[PDB]
């Protein structure tokens, strides 16, 4: 499923990603845009062999279980595919679970280098939320 800015916006509001752990909704919007283009279906392989899944292209190597990532781990407690569901619920819990981890957001590289200190309300700017 390719969301809209709006439809993905009150998606993630809906299950509680607004102000999980001090992120406005902005940033996690911007994440999905730079990450997946807004598509639940988009898989991206990392150099290190691992796989990147979903709207937030949560990655194997630690998170969700593809079968073919070494020595990984599968905290998440999912198989990779229940990240590319047109219902964003396994990719919310599994996010929240990242964010958590020390890092914050800094655990997505393009949050980093592409929203992060930028004015992310912009993203969720006309949304009848
Ligand atoms: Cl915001
Ligand atoms: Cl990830
Ligand atoms: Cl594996
Ligand atoms: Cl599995
Ligand atoms: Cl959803
Ligand atoms: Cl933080």
């Amino acid at each position: 499923k390719v969301f809209g800015r709006c439809e993905l916006a009150a998606a993630m509001k809906r299950h509680g990603l607004d102000n999980y752990r001090g992120y406005s909704l902005g940033n996690w919007v911007c994440a999905a845009k730079f990450e997946s283009n807004f598509n639940t279906q988009a898989t991206n392989r990392n150099t290190d062999g691992s796989t990147d899944y979903g709207i937030l292209q949560i990655n194997s190597r630690w998170w969700c279980n593809d079968g073919r990532t070494p020595g990984s781990r599968n905290l998440c407690n999912i198989p990779c595919s229940a990240l590319l569901s047109s219902d964003i619920t396994a990719s919310v819990n599994c996010a929240k679970k990242i964010v958590s981890d020390g890092n914050g957001m800094n655990a997505w590289v393009a949050w980093r280098n592409r929203c992060k200190g930028t004015d992310v309300q912009a993203w969720i700017r006309g949304c009848r939320l």
